[PDB]
């Protein structure tokens, strides 16, 4: 997260850290047994870390649970990143409490202008490298497709939306991938891709979750 602020320990209880010996992607807890992340975060041997703030220090509220199954969207396209969404099932149900909770799925899509909260342990520099140990937060509005496309020249699909600031300075970044984009109390997006970080006219691109609710529900019910 570039240009954000420190969230505060466990103030974003649905945020998870995917770990393979180190943090490599974010994710969101949708119920006691499932996590949603980005398909481009796919990897074998994943451990899901819940209730985390500082990812380098055991503070007491963490829950470390291995993934039993990973399901990448059947139509994920690694060339365009269309359908960049993946589901992960935990080997054992997580214990839900005030510091570890699920985030609700959308009943309807969000509209341009809506304010959202993006969070992650990704790079905090637009130029250079600096990874934080504590969770970072950023409030960003969803941009109209027209404003996003005309300014960035990005190839976007109906399964994506941009959010951020065209003037640059505030944006998600590498390391934030798979993380949540919550607006009006619902999970409306997943950190998917972008060009560099916080660059002018290059806003972040996010997977449009409201388009996958049916798939998510059916998948978790059958697995
Ligand atoms: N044409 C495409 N769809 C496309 C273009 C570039 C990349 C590379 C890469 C680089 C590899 C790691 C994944 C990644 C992560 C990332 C996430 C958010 C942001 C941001 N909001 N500024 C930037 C980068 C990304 O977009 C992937 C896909
Ligand atoms: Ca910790």
């Amino acid at each position: 997260i570039v240009g954000g602020y420190t969230c505060g320990a466990n103030t974003v209880p649905y945020q998870v850290s995917l770990n393979s010996g180190y943090h490599f992607c974010g994710g969101s807890l949708i119920n006691s047994q499932w996590v949603v992340s980005a398909a481009h975060c796919y990897k074998s041997g994943i451990q899901v870390r819940l209730g985390e703030d500082n990812i380098n220090v055991v503070e007491g509220n963490e829950q470390f649970i291995s993934a039993s199954k990973s399901i990448v969207h059947p139509s994920y396209n690694s060339e365009t990143y269309n359908n960049d969404i993946m589901l992960i099932k935990l080997k054992s149900a997580a214990s839900l409490n005030s510091r570890v909770a699920s985030i609700s799925l959308p009943t309807s899509c969000a509209s341009a202008g809506t304010q959202c909260l993006i969070s992650g342990w990704g790079n905090t520099k637009s130029s250079g490298t600096s990874y934080p140990d504590v969770l970072k937060c950023l409030k960003a509005p969803i941009l109209s497709d027209s404003s996003c496309k005309s300014a960035s020249s990005f190839i976007i699909t109906s399964n994506m939306f941009c959010a951020g600031y065209l003037e640059g300075g505030k944006d998600a970044c590498q390391g934030d991938s798979g993380g949540p984009v919550v607006c009006s109390g619902k999970l409306q997006g997943i950190v998917s891709w972008g060009s560099g970080c916080a660059q002018k006219n290059k806003p972040g691109v996010y997977t449009k979750v409201c388009n996958y609710v049916s798939w998510i529900k059916q998948t978790i019910a059958s697995n």
